[PDB]
């Protein structure tokens, strides 16, 4: 028993982190097979930040200008290309520690683990969610760019995020491993305000099911609701609308606990309307939304 | 910027996890050099749980009764011994992935990462604290015993915890790597109630400093206090007494922010007396106590 914000074991990803330097900028790269992936802003200087023309800046760079170091050993760069907002540096050596991997583009509400790195070296691992406004609330300092987000299914690492920047509001933006930003963000030092950070309703419900499985049941009430009634309350509280797809996804949790999804929605509706009254659920005084129904099932079943 | 409950990268510890089976019980072991460490309750059956005599039960076990598997390959057990509540299984092969390591016995209030494992396979990593009542609030299911807690200093892993059991209240108890339980707990299926789970005051203050560094400053007030005045309030709220050692340890955070430790104590005193009023600090609606001053400095400076 017990329920924690759990990250995937990071070893498979640690074996892929390298340092990439171009000019005076040093950030992280992800070395898979004979390609090193990194944010294209590694080619930017102090005067490029504001309005960079990446194609023009890249013309002035050759393979030897990209310094890639894996541990304390230098990798030889034999090719380079820009794909959207990432650079792909072809090296002459396949990463011997390359795990089985996929590149996936996640949807908002989905969670993943981040291996925060500096100078190609791992500093820590934590669990994130892609917010509904396509930002992530991470913990990244200068030099953390190129750190990646991932999920693991048995022995296959699905990379879903590469860190690129911090918005002036302290929230984070990045791309998938094809270099496409999540949301409307651009790799430029300009005014980029994030949209409404709504709560991921299906994740809150999954976490309420995790709480029941763990003995925290005080919030269970004698009520039920409908999807339309619940959604009127969800809109009022900046919660994402709940769909029948979300109800279906919560099916295993509803089955395990014997609590119908709409009954849990009625509990969540009362928690939104009445508050917690100074009480806690799974050691939290707010409704946690960075656990998907899949995460709850996985943690409550011990998938390795 | 941003502040997350961050665990150490787990790769160095993943390389040490093995499966240990004795009779019908299978749990995890930690393989360092040519020794595999695991909870001694691996030798217990259904009728042993209630009042086991470990020395007597161990007499009926030989080296060949301990099945140790590292990945899909079997390790040959050439010796076994009991040290306090852990068994040490000498194998004929040194773990080739043994990192530089130490065994440390931590104090209450100290944090560490847990690599939760099942069948010798890692499932997840999360950050814990040794509570002042010597329990940990982890996330462990049946078969998670032998999962370990650790801290990392550059390339040296300091193992501090090995999971042994769950108390009837859903909190966890375990030993250091010498087999000595933290707190008064015993590896027996008996009434073991935990003491008062007080809040780790110095950690809450460290996290309030992390909040200021990250721009969350609404809770800063125009007041100050003394150690004795603050401690009268801390006692009332089941917070641990703050000592001059704790003030000294918070010195770097006080220096970086320019907020005297006693001024932060006065902010914490008002938060205890007035509550949060529906506000949040670093995305939390309660005062977080599982970040030490060292963790705050490390995360805010990017130590790899
Ligand atoms: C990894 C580089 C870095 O530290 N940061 C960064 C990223 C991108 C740029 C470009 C060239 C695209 C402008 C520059 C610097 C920052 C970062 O994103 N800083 C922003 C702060 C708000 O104004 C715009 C620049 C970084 C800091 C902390 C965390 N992650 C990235
Ligand atoms: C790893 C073994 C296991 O799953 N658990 C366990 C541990 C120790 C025992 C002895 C032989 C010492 C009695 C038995 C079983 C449990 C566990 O600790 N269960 C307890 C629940 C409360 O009553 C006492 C037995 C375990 C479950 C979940 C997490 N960690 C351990």
């Amino acid at each position: 028993s017990g329920f924690r914000k759990m990250a995937f074991p990071s070893g498979k990803v640690e074996g892929c982190m390298v340092q990439v330097t171009c000019g005076t900028t040093t950030l992280n790269g992800l070395w898979l097979d004979d390609v090193v992936y990194c944010p294209r802003h590694v080619i930017c200087t102090s005067e490029d930040m504001l309005n960079p023309n990446y194609e023009d800046l890249l013309i002035r760079k050759s393979n030897h200008n990209f310094l890639v170091q894996a541990g304390n050993v230098q990798l030889r760069v034999i090719g380079h290309s820009m794909q959207n907002c990432v650079l792909k540096l072809k090296v002459d050596t396949a990463n011997p520690k390359t795990p089985k991997y996929k590149f996936v583009r996640i949807q908002p509400g989905q969670t993943f683990s981040v291996l925060a790195c500096y100078n190609g070296s791992p500093s820590g691992v934590y669990q994130c969610a892609m917010r509904p406004n396509f930002t992530i609330k991470g913990s990244f300092l200068n030099g953390s760019c190129g750190s990646v987000g991932f999920n693991i299914d048995y022995d296959c690492v699905s990379f879903c995020y590469m860190h690129h920047m911090e918005l002036p509001t302290g929230v984070h933006a990045g791309t998938d491993l094809e270099g496409n930003f999540y949301g409307p963000f651009v790799d430029r030092q300009t005014a980029q305000a994030a949209g409404t950070d709504t709560t991921i309703t299906v994740n809150v419900l999954a976490w309420l099911y995790a709480a029941v499985i763990n003995g925290d049941r005080w919030f269970l009430n004698r009520f039920t609701t409908t999807l339309n009634d619940f959604n009127l309350v969800a809109m009022k509280y900046n919660y994402e609308p709940l769909t029948q797809d979300h109800v279906d996804i919560l099916g295993p949790l509803s089955a395990q606990t014997g609590i119908a999804v709409l009954d849990m929605c009625a509990s969540l509706k009362e928690l939104l309307q009445n508050g917690m009254n100074g009480r806690t659920i799974l050691g939290s005084a707010l409704l946690e939304d960075e656990f998907t129904p899949f995460d709850v099932v996985r943690q409550c079943s011990g998938v390795t």
